[PDB]
């Protein structure tokens, strides 16, 4: 499409990153806010979600049960909040250090980037210990996201690339993007396409699935993108750090 929505969000300050739900609820990061605010599909005013104690948030996912889960910076954590609680829980992560993204797998997987540590560590549903991501000479990753098969994917800062772990894989495949300049968020739809917002290029960029084609979106207006999310419908919204808004664009 050639029209962008400019979603009625209120206040933000350094939006850092967003989550789409299967009912369109849209979910976002307010870092400089210590906040984390949602939007019903087609409401007019946001909500603020019962995080306690929450600081500098970036990341942000929601699983089909309507789990919201939320990374930390200042207090290095990773919080999740169920539907209708008001009692969040901290996962059971040790020693991050600016977990900066969060994806969550059909089996209840949460996969974490730590930017500080340069790794990606992943916690089974129930389980205490996370485990690191075979990531070979990963630097501060921003983003992740993982689709319906399992592949994990990673935006690397250091690097200027975006890679991927298939379930089960040992060897990552380096996704033929070109021209990154710190690649920060990242999403991928059904049909298998690559979002990323190229931060220092002010740009968003679509790699088509099957041809690689590389695009950008027709965003308009961007101050620097952070956050990327793509719905079944193909729609694509990024958070735009300069302009403090969440902006949507139709297939
Ligand atoms: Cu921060
Ligand atoms: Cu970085
Ligand atoms: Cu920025």
């Amino acid at each position: 499409s050639n029209t962008q929505t400019v979603l009625p969000f209120t206040g933000l300050n350094t939006p850092s990153g967003v989550a789409v739900d299967s009912a369109g609820t849209v979910y976002v990061t307010d870092h400089g806010n210590n906040r984390v605010v949602k939007l019903a599909a087609g409401s007019n005013t946001q909500t603020v979600l019962p995080f306690t104690g929450l600081n500098t948030p970036h990341g942000v996912a929601v699983d089909s049960a309507g789990t919201v889960y939320v990374t930390d910076h200042g207090n290095n954590r990773v919080v999740k909040l169920a539907a209708g609680s008001n009692t969040q829980t901290v996962l059971p992560f040790t020693g991050l250090n600016t977990p900066s993204g969060v994806a969550v797998d059909s089996a209840g997987t949460v996969y974490v980037t730590d930017h500080g540590n340069n790794r990606v560590v992943k916690l089974a549903a129930g389980s205490n210990t996370q485990t690191v991501l075979p990531f070979t000479g990963l630097n501060t990753p921003h983003g992740v996201a993982v689709d319906s098969a399992g592949t994990v994917y990673v935006t690397d800062h250091g690097n200027n690339r975006v890679v991927k772990l298939a379930a089960g894989s040992n060897t990552q495949t380096v996704l033929p993007f070109t021209g990154l300049n710190t690649p920060s968020g990242v999403a991928v739809d059904s049909a298998g396409t690559v979002y990323v917002t190229d931060h220092g290029n002010n740009r968003v960029v679509k790699l088509a699935a099957g041809s690689n084609t590389q695009t950008v979106l027709p965003f308009t207006g961007l101050n620097t993108p952070h956050g990327v999310a793509v719905d079944s419908a193909g729609t694509v919204y990024v958070t735009d750090h300069g302009n403090n808004r969440v902006v949507k664009l139709a297939a």
